[PDB]
């Protein structure tokens, strides 16, 4: 039983969904007629509990009659439970069809409605979804737990001048005989997926082929720079297939969303959603594609049972991503991204607290808001464990054999940390003595930094550690020693690392960040990862000059990784506090509901 | 798609089955309440066509409605179709639940109902099923085509001491309400399987653990020798996993059937069905386990689209089985089983005809009875192609990489030979130049022997070909030269090969088969593969003394590989013809329906 869901996967399972979605831009609504194939797992089951959040349920019908439904008490973040009385108690594992007519709220946490004024084309509105982790319940009533994987078919009614796309293969266009002003797009998803992987985009979209199974989709204005930035998608997909095995999803498309998309990348099956903030014109932030590609195996094919087991998803994907980086830029770069991961984990454990139970690899999420619980811990502590196991068991070639068999063993299924450990011991049966050496309790259920640190190559990192130390130990007299030469021989990833280590230490004087701008000219760097860290460093320093720059980056884009900390730091900055609160209220209606709720709680607004 | 089915896989797909099976031994029938989850593949579906054979359909209910159903024009072997005309036109990608109440006929081709006198001693009755290829129709209404793969859950009502087992994981024991002369044994199969892979056994069964995921099931009397004969099941399962990848079915159990089981092995998921005829007490015929284990990948996990594509299932499984035997007994033994395979193919081509289109690797089965079309061609011409490709593309290590990616590529799906050839060319993109050199037309759609013969190691075979040649070229004066020395140091597989050689050669004189008995004493060999060939050779020779021995083996065991040729040869033997016809008329009621029917074609009737 998932603590983030109201549904019981041990009682029943959704095996298939037929979705009739009516998209209305005037109402900002999605009226859904969902037909759910329910399989009973318990004998003589009388009730059916599904997850809903700000959803209006019109009617429920089980085998054509009308079933008695009842909504429970609305939880603080989990939403409202919906109970359905079945006409007959069934005989497990018996299957039945439950038809539900619902409608979303315009405030739906999963969706973002943009007027033409907000969009790039300025003629048409835009809609896009973000269901991960628990927002699918804000669109349709479901077992919104990654433990339940289902196949789906959908029909989407939209204004005829607009394009619609889903996390499925396109299955043709249909004419809406009732409304001539409308078109019906159809989609097929024959591979079982969890609810968080359901996605929908409706807008003025244009797409062009960039590979035998890759079309890049976005608004005309962003199309030309998106094809250059993500030209090597097929190469990345092929490199991943060599490592993980065959691609079972048929198609790998990309969609570049408006700047309000709350993440950098989203692995929606058949259609990866990407932020325009990675468009740096040099493909330095394009590892986001190799990461999303790798989810096609670790996450989408083999899913985490609950969000407590989220590291199985992100830790293995980060491992696969860094192996693709290995065959690309070299083993020295792979080792550097591994070491940079440790620092991001160190950066996340301090933000949450070295003692916070949320920093456990397998955390307790009972009565915990998953969106407010998001961190680099499942990513980097999860990766560190797999990279430490790799060194312990004989190298990358030997560890890849395990990962391949693991993907094959649990393909199309959901997995717990216990199943993963049982499989790890089953595979390394002759090396079981080396497995019994690892401190499993320290790795799985202990807050803070991991018990043991893996052996890393320090070739690329040495220059980053040195520069950072020089800056934190510099006085006003040493400021003159710093020059352009310090960052001139460094790559973008090397510049990210030195800034990250400066952010991890005590706040720098106003004179030092002024000296940084003087010799490094970090104010004109377009690279999002560098700029965000540079602005955050200046705010903590107490530099008043950076307030209009930090406010600019926090409002011109809506990626939570960047927007949420910039707003928090700006609020804790006394001189800026007034303007930042007033900047947020003036932009509150034009931002994503998840980003908004999280930024409003931080500012003590709500 | 399948010319053997009346169902349309392009129109709708069965995704799940909930089976409520009532088994009654007094009536010898299975009353089934099947709940089918139907997924529409067409935009506006009005009708639902399913396969049935000697089935009685009581009522059909679609989401709680008294649905109207009609049967079309009856077929000679495919069966009479069942049309369910839907009240409302289903849409593309929509799922519905179709409840059907049926009952089998006691003559059901899929089942065998053997009396308390036919079982071990005189304790309790026994029931066992055999679905492959098209007999699942004879139990439940379904899309009886391997192109449709579905998950299932079943509840079966059986007597207390008569334990029930299915091709699924056990999901606990339970009790019944009315008509209390039964007990519920429930099962769950969460891996999609084709209709030919559903299985059921009900009898006085006992089990014993021989491995973490293996328990041998048999009658107490056959239990002790079954655990010795199949002690190395886990070792074989592990050796297979090293070759094919992870075992996804959770458990691998074995069940040893009464001698009436029509085959040697049946790969039913989680519960392999094995003949008691392989119990030779030396594990010399235990490669049958390595073969059914291999089907867990090529067959169960990756299924043949139709029975025209049956070589993808049996050819790849024969290849995997011989890779396991090569690891247990060495590369020399592997090469010898391959060479012995070529000899088994030439025996089938000899029987069906060198020109018979049924001897094509991918045959046309339009208006063809699949049970009457069974041969070693999909097995051996299939294996030979894969073994010839192996030698052409760089060895076993390189060819195994292909097989591994092939299994992963098509896991949980059905495959055509066109998909297989497209995958072979994508995998060996580097060797398309050597691939375009193979005679694909000669290999896929030409009757008789394959176009090219693979290179074999002759170390173990040399002694077999020599002895056979000596026997066919011996005169009355040479008979004295033969001694025990000729066979006594040959292995059982070496003795099988020399007999197989002799059976393809011209009928031997009565004096020669009499001398064989004198120096080799082949009349007291218990090994089934040796005995069957020895008896067939003697019938071929016209030796009257072997008539009561051939009749004995043909009636004490019902494995079609042995029983069917022994009966055919005995009928074509003028002196025996009368007694053999009268011997089957006295055993007619005690045989399997698939075995008992094929005598109307062989013994003429
Ligand atoms: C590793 C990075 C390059 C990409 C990273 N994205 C991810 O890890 C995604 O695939 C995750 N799906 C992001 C996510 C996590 C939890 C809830 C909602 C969304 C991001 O920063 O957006
Ligand atoms: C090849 C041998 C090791 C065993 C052989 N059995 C098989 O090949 C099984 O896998 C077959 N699946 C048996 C079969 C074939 C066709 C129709 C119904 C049943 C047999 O002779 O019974
Ligand atoms: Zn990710
Ligand atoms: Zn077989």
């Amino acid at each position: 039983a998932d603590p983030s869901s109201f549904a019981s996967p041990e009682k029943f399972n959704i095996k298939h969904m037929h979705l009739k979605l009516h998209v209305d831009f005037t109402s900002r609504a999605i009226a859904a007629s969902t037909s759910l194939t329910v399989r009973s797992l318990q004998d003589s089951l009388a009730s059916l509990i599904l997850d809903t959040k700000d959803l209006t349920i019109k009617k429920v019908a089980v085998n054509g009659k009308d079933a008695t439904f009842a909504l429970g008490t609305t939880h603080s973040f989990k939403g409202t439970p919906l109970e359905i009385t079945l006409p007959f108690s069934l005989t497990r594992g018996q299957e039945v069809i439950v038809e539900i007519d619902s409608v979303t709220s315009p405030k739906s946490s999963a969706l973002q409605w943009l007027n033409k004024e907000q969009t790039a084309g300025k003629i048409h509105p835009y809609l896009f979804s973000q269901c991960q982790a628990t927002h699918c319940r804000s669109i349709i009533p479901c077992q919104d737990t990654p433990s339940v994987k289902f196949t789906y078919y959908s029909q989407v009614s939209v204004p005829k001048e607009l394009m619609a796309l889903m996390s499925a293969l396109r299955d043709g266009e249909l004419s809406e005989q009732s409304d001539s002003n409308r078109k019906i797009y159809r989609f097929k998803q024959n591979v079982p997926i969890p609810s968080y992987l359901i996605a929908l985009v409706v807008g003025a979209l244009e797409g062009r082929k960039v590979g035998p199974r890759t079309t890049i989709w976005t608004e005309k204005e962003l199309l030309e720079p998106s094809v250059y930035e993500f030209a090597e998608t097929e190469k990345m997909l092929k490199y991943a297939e060599d490592l993980a095995g065959p691609y079972v999803w048929g198609q790998y498309d990309l969609l570049i969303l408006p700047p309000s998309f709350p993440y950098g990348g989203m692995e929606n099956p058949c259609l990866t959603f990407v932020t325009p903030t990675v468009l740096a014109g040099d493909r330095s932030l394009a590892s986001v594609i190799a990461h999303e590609i790798s989810h096609s195996w670790t996450g989408n094919l083999v899913t985490n049972e609950t969000w407590e087991n989220f590291w199985l998803n992100e830790g293995h994907t980060v491992y696969l991503e860094r192996r693709i980086d290995g065959r690309l830029y070299g083993e020295e770069f792979r080792q550097f991204k591994a070491l940079g991961g440790w620092k991001e984990l160190q950066n996340s454990v301090n933000t949450f607290g070295a003692t916070n139970p949320l920093t456990n690899l397998v955390p307790n999420l009972h009565e915990v808001d998953v969106d407010a619980a998001f961190s680099s811990v499942p990513y980097e502590k999860g990766f560190a464990l797999l990279f430490y196991l790799e060194q312990l068991l004989g190298g990358p070639e030997i560890f890849l054999g395990f990962l391949k068999s693991y993907i094959q063993m649990f393909a199309f299924k959901s997995v717990t940390t216990e199943e993963w450990k049982k499989f790890l011991y089953s595979y390394f049966k002759d090396k079981v003595d080396i497995l019994d050496k690892v401190d499993w309790k320290g790795w799985m259920h202990t807050p803070g930094m991991p018990p043991v640190q893996p052996k890393y190559d320090m070739t690329l990192a040495n220059a980053c550690i040195t520069l950072g130390q020089k800056w934190v130990k510099a006085t006003e007299s040493d400021l003159g020693s710093f020059s352009a030469d310090d960052v001139k021989d460094l790559s973008s990833h090397q510049l990210i690392e030195v800034l990250a280590i400066l952010l991890l230490e005590k706040p720098l004087p106003v004179s030092h960040v002024k000296r940084m701008q003087e010799v490094y000219n970090l104010n004109d760097v377009k690279n999002s990862e560098i700029r965000f860290r540079w602005l955050r460093l200046c705010i903590r320093a107490g530099w008043e000059d950076v307030i209009p720059l930090a406010l600019a980056m926090a409002t011109e884009q809506g990626r939570m990784k960047f927007t949420r900390p910039l707003y928090r730091d700006l609020y804790n900055f006394e001189k800026a506090r007034e303007q930042t609160v007033n900047t947020f209220l003036k932009n509150r209606s034009f931002m994503h509901p998840v980003t908004e709720m999280l930024v409003a709680k931080d500012l003590h607004i709500s």
